[PDB]
């Protein structure tokens, strides 16, 4: 049985067919569903991934059966017999990254999965030239405010020894300062990584808004701190478009999302150093870190700025604040020329990707409960799609912390 | 670790065990392969298992399992399906099945309230007539003059051979959808089928976008018959908006009570067939879903149109500022009008505390994360920020396949 999958504006039935190609269990059994949760609860394994993988790439070239194709399966095969690991050529790299992105569920910003910069950064040894690399992605990512989607992939892991590690989630993150009486000054989401900053070192700030330095790790290395020069990090000032006071609030956010905790696996190898980039859906920023109970939290004060009526749920204060917050973000990114996209503009895209790859592939990867926008739900068309979840590789993964 | 599954709330950072998912006795639609959590539709000794089950589960609830009574009431039950096929519910069984089917049901936020429903007995019905009746009494119980109460009339169960009692209609009350000749739909387009049912079985159609629609109902083995609710039955809120003068002149109204109809209650393998249940609504069911869904009234433009919005540009966010402001003006109209109604920051709240007090009293809530999280303003909610395990507990509500 493969599955139907209904859209139920339109009426319209697809079969994913793609499901069959999944190697990975998800959560779920026949006995009960875990798909809300939001993590996961030998030489002949890695060779078949290997081939498989190898595969791909030629199949996506339209190679298969080349000679150049029985002989790169040679070489893999030569090398993982002597050798218990093997090495990707840098085509196959950039192919391997492009499919990890095509295959994320969680994504809604897929329709752009083949225009990815990669950039090769498997010659680097030492968390100063990790530094350096990255210096160069951000550059290149922000591009002013013309942002361009980028990864750049430092070396595998190997049996013997540590993994290369950006120990922030982020490329950019803002500073959380614990209060001896518990609360937190400014991003909640970071206390920890703060922490770990100062104590490597860090002489911390006091404000909403510090920008945290990066804790770098070369193999079997403690990390090392580097502060990114203020000049490279694009921030946007937020400001509505007609409540004057809400730029009173003194709130920003940065340009570019780049997350830094993901591994990265291409053919049974992993690069637990891959960082990755885009542009932002605005509701991330607009709801989500400024509106989440246990982020910034701005709802109630915003409300009273609007002078709402926030005694009462009934009210609806809440909603029509976060609309008001979602507007400022949109606003201040498209006056500040800086790449940003709605989450109707971008729900809509990802419709026509939905039906890009129903013909490329015959399914597609797809996780609800993310691809679903966290306010107005409902008014977008990806909410009243059903969608199928589960894991083909190449994929990006979560891994432990390194601390 | 406990070999259970891990819940988190990733608001709060606590963690919580399902083990009540252990008690789940039937397959959902999921594999280790793929999640299919998002799709909407994903006996002889079956029976006796299944009743034995049921039957467990009552005298658990009563506090004397394993006593004389529960070991004679199953004897009892073995001994009527073995000379009959099937059996029957005592009186206060099926009033705990019933109340047992609503607080298993995964979809369902409003389950804070589980333990207060009034469960009507029709189990001697014996005609159509009959039906509408007990169904008329049903309206005029739960509806009690807007205070609404959440309430279940239970027609006779399935029995082999003899035809079902069904409810053809989805909801005891609405709105007609008529199919126009440009191929667009006046009144509710859910309820084209059922509409043109209507007038295949004699009713005569009006033509406006909020007529109510008649009932059909269907006594065992016989073609189903027509009634019409008296108008005075059926409480409808005409919806203004509190600031906004000029939408009250967008003559829009939604009926006070939510009462579905075409669901099967299975009670310890026995299956009532109609078995209509109601409570009361919560606000963004009419104000986001009914009335803005693009395949429903579809009113999102004229709303932004008449607040004078930027409707040519996504980014605008037009159509959420028209959707904040079409679920105040329900939420204002039922207040005003005092018809209870719940809003969704309220209800989730309530469905939060649910969610503790069955982890205490059952280890566990089944809970459809799709379905629980309303459909604006995910994330204001506390039930966004809260991983839910979804499984089949019995008894439970069903879909049937169509009568017809
Ligand atoms: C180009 C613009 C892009 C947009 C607008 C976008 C949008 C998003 C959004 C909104 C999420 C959910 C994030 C959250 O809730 O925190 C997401 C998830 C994700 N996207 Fe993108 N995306 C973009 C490009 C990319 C790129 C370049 C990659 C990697 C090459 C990527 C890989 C991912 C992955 C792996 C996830 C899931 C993360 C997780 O499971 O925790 N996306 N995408
Ligand atoms: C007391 C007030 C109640 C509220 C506010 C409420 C709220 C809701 C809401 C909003 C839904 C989702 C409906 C949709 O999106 O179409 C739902 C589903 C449901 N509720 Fe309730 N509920 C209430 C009482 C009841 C009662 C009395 C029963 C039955 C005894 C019930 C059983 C159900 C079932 C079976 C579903 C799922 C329908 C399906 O799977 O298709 N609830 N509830
Ligand atoms: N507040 C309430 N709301 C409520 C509670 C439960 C149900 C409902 C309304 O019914 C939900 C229904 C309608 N969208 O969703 C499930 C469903 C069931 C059956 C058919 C559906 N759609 C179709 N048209 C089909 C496609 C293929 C076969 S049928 C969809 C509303 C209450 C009602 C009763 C007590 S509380
Ligand atoms: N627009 C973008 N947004 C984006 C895309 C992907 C990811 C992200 C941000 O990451 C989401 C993260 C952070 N909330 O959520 C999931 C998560 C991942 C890993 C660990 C998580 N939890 C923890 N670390 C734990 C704490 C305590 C025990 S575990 C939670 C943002 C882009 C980023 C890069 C290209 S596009
Ligand atoms: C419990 C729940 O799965 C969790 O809050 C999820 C829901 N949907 C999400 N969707 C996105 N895009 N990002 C998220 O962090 C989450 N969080
Ligand atoms: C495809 C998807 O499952 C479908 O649109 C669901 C999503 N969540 C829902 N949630 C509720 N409460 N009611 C619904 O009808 C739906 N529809
Ligand atoms: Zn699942």
């Amino acid at each position: 049985k493969f599955p139907r999958v209904k859209n139920w504006e339109l009426g319209s039935i697809t079969y994913d067919t793609l499901c069959a190609q999944s190697q990975q269990d998800g959560p779920c059994t026949p006995r009960r569903c875990l798909g809300s949760l939001v993590l996961p609860r030998p030489a002949e394994q890695l060779l078949s991934q290997a081939r498989d993988f190898i595969n791909q790439y030629y199949s996506s070239i339209k190679r298969s059966g080349s000679q150049a194709h029985e002989e790169r399966l040679q070489e893999v095969e030569a090398e993982v017999a002597s050798t218990g690991t093997y090495h990707l050529r840098e085509s196959e790299l950039v192919f391997g990254a492009k499919q990890a992105w095509r295959n994320a569920p969680r994504c809604v910003g897929r329709i752009q999965w083949g225009k990815l910069q990669v950039f090769d950064a498997r010659d680097c040894s030492s968390a100063q030239e990790m530094f350096t690399y990255i210096c160069n992605h951000i550059k290149y990512a922000t591009n002013r405010g013309n942002l361009r989607s980028a990864i750049t992939v430092f070396p595998q892991r190997a049996p013997g020894r540590g993994d290369f590690r950006i120990w922030n989630s982020q490329l950019v993150r803002y500073a959380g300062y614990r209060q001896q009486d518990g609360s937190v000054r400014g991003d909640p989401a970071n206390v920890e990584i703060t922490e770990l900053c100062i104590q490597h070192g860090w002489t911390p700030g006091n404000g909403r808004f510090d920008v945290l330095p990066l804790l770098l790790q070369a193999p079997d290395e403690a990390p090392e701190l580097f502060v990114l020069p203020p000049e490279l990090v694009l921030e946007v000032p937020l400001e509505h478009p007609t409540l004057e006071w809400f730029a009173a609030l003194g709130l920003r956010w940065y340009a570019l999302p780049a997350v830094s905790n993901m591994l990265l696996e291409i053919g049974g190898l992993e690069f637990s150093a891959a960082p990755f980039s885009g542009w932002y859906m605005s509701t991330e920023i607009g709801t989500r870190n400024l509106c989440d109970p246990h982020r910034y939290n701005i709802l109630e004060d915003v409300a009273v700025c609007m002078d709402l009526d926030t005694r009462t749920t009934s009210s609806l204060w809440k909603d029509k604040a976060a609309v008001e917050i979602n507007l400022a973000v949109l606003h201040s990114f498209q006056l500040a020329k800086v790449t940003i996209v709605d989450h109707h503009a971008a729900t809509v895209s990802f419709m026509k990707h939905l039906d890009n790859e129903q013909k490329a592939r015959g399914g597609c990867p797809a996780d609800w409960a993310w691809i679903v926008p966290p306010i107005s739900g409902s008014l977008t068309p990806v909410f009243h799609q059903e969608m199928v979840n589960y894991i083909l590789s190449p994929a990006f993964r979560y891994q432990p912390d390194p601390w």
